[PDB]
């Protein structure tokens, strides 16, 4: 009682990129595949390279931890979000503060640029989104977005939306230029933990911390592709498309694993061994098979992995 008679990737790990002293947060590539940018509970923003994983250097100034970081669109600048209730935004060259960021009344936990980098996106444990002008530092649009802290924020390929999470369980789809909400995506309503955009702009990829990541067309409102058999009841874990070789979704997980999932069948084609504390987050090279991953404070390093396809 049997069945009758596609490619995986092959990451594998390159570096170990220790240095910071606490739980990593977020890891993030340069636009221009440069540098590995990544947050720490630890107060820093370290810059790595991207191919060779040298460190370069130490960004400082946050009173109290940073839970995310986002490059600009021409790896110049870096915003920051951190439990001190600010944003900055950084000059990476001089490692400079340019701007402090005040309007949250509680952390900050998650920041975009958009792609233009005239604006950036951040969410906060005041249940808020704010939207703000990168020249002058100003707040532009504060939106009531969620009725719990906001997990995550990203805006689209042109610029023209945003999308927040919440563990609240829902996503909302704002229209950018106004402030409005578009759509707002709902039945068990498990707490929504990380959301981003398709690199396509047509679907997107939400984390609920019922160790499931889903797709949804969200015009349709559709749920269209599931991934689990990974662990997430806790944490915001950054999740990815992974679109420079196969299509695979990218995640961390609370068992310590890096998993990569095939997009179209689901199935679970590897799971990266090597972190000793929970994988909280992924990060997809921009033009290379490269994976960054980092992990909690019983690990505190990140790790570059590379693939053939
Ligand atoms: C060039 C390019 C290549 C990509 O692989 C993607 C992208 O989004 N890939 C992820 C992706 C996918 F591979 C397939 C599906 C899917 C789901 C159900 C049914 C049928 C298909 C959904 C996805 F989200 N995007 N771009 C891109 C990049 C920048 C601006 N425009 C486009």
């Amino acid at each position: 009682n049997a069945s009758a008679t596609p490619v995986k990737p092959n990451y594998a790990l390159k570096f170990t990129l220790a240095g910071h002293t606490k739980a990593v947060s977020s890891v993030k590539f340069s636009p221009n595949g440069e540098w590995l940018a990544s947050s720490s509970a630890d107060k820093l923003i370290k810059i790595w390279g991207a191919y060779d994983g040298k460190f370069e250097k130490t960004i400082s100034g946050h009173k109290l931890g940073i839970s995310d970081v986002a490059w600009s669109s021409d790896s110049n600048l870096l915003v920051s979000a951190s439990d001190d209730k600010t944003l900055k935004i950084w000059d990476v060259s001089s490692g400079k503060c340019l701007k402090t960021l005040k309007g949250h009344s509680n952390y900050v936990f998650c920041c975009n640029f958009n792609p233009q980098s005239n604006l950036i996106v951040s969410g906060s444990f005041d249940e808020s989104v704010r939207i703000w002008d990168v020249k002058t530092g100003k707040c532009l649009k504060t939106l009531p977005a969620h009725s719990d802290p906001v997990s995550a924020v990203h805006f689209n390929r042109d610029g023209s939306l945003i999308v927040s999470s919440s563990y609240d369980g829902l996503c909302r789809i704002w229209d950018t230029a106004s402030g409005q909400c578009l759509k707002t995506l709902i039945d068990d309503n498990p707490p929504v933990s990380f959301v981003k955009f398709s690199p396509n702009g047509k679907y997107i990829l939400a984390a609920t911390l019922d160790n499931t990541l889903k797709l949804w067309d969200y015009s349709k409102g559709k749920c269209l592709k599931t991934y689990t058999g990974h662990k997430n009841e806790k944490y915001c874990i950054f999740a990815n498309f992974s679109v420079t070789g196969g299509k695979w979704i990218v995640s961390g997980s609370e068992d310590n694993l890096v998993y990569i999932w095939n997009l179209q069948t689901k199935e679970i084609v590897q799971k990266l061994q090597g972190h000793t504390d929970v994988v909280i987050s992924t990060a997809c090279h921009p033009t290379e098979n490269i994976i960054a991953s980092a992990a909690l404070e019983n690990d505190k390093t990140i790790k570059l992995w590379k693939s053939d396809c």
